[PDB]
């Protein structure tokens, strides 16, 4: 449970954002990236991989997944790929957020990083609660 | 602090590596980008800010660190802007390089090694587990 992300698409302005949240905490990453294609999403999974210890990642199955690259990527990282398990604890969530700061941005990409940082940053469960980029260091951390 | 990183840049193959490092920590990101400008460099920091509680970057003199973007991004962040790893990084590139057809998946492959790798025998820790560490004491 601390190693498992879900990823999923969301569409906007014509562009993609692929995003990974951490399931245990609600942590997420995003890009904005031109189309679902096998390189980006494998781009996408190792850059993941890299930044947190991304044990298994449930994905919506679309055919960015089935792509050869896409194993490749997960193969050489030691991530195993379930197609199809569904999200069990947030693009409406994003999209909202998003909508908040759209217009201090030129470009949509800016604007999704800055929801990013606004869902990462936002204290859950009144003023003694956590954000979830504290929840995922909590739970991560080996030697606290 | 647990809040500070120090950012720069490096080139290869007719492209640009920006690196941004924990300083406590040794942890790393990086990324690719066609030129060093002030909206990648921008782009760049809000990534990271919304990643990791980043109080103070410290960067080299260039003036894309000190585009009016740049310092737009870091207002709204809450970012204060003012050493081997990019040698490092280097080197586990030119060591995996061949593993990869395009530069940026090597330079990702790179950052991968280095944040998994356990420093010291048994006992020691990983750069990404050091940072976790400190961010997590940080917040008890
Ligand atoms: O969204 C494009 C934006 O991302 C950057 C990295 O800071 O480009 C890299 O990441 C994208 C998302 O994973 C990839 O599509 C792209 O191929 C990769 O180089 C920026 O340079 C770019 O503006
Ligand atoms: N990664 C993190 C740790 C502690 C607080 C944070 N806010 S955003 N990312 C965070
Ligand atoms: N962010 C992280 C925490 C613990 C281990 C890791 N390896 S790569 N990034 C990591």
């Amino acid at each position: 449970s601390p190693g498992i992300w879900q990823l999923d698409c969301t569409h906007l302005e014509g562009k993609v954002i692929l995003v990974a949240v951490h399931v245990a905490s609600g942590y997420i990453e995003a890009e904005v990236i031109p189309a679902e294609t096998g390189q980006e999403t494998a781009y996408f999974l190792l850059k993941l991989a890299g930044r947190w210890p991304v044990k298994t990642v449930h994905t919506d199955n679309g055919s960015n997944f089935t792509s050869t690259t896409v194993k490749a990527a997960c193969d050489w990282a030691g991530i195993k790929q379930e197609d199809g398990i569904p999200y069990n604890p947030m693009n409406k969530e994003l999209k909202k957020i998003i909508g908040q700061v759209r217009d201090q941005a030129e470009h949509l990409k800016t604007a999704v990083q800055m929801a990013v940082f606004i869902h990462n940053h936002k204290r859950k469960g009144g003023i003694g609660g956590y954000s979830a980029g504290e929840r995922i260091v909590d739970i991560i951390a080996t030697d606290i």
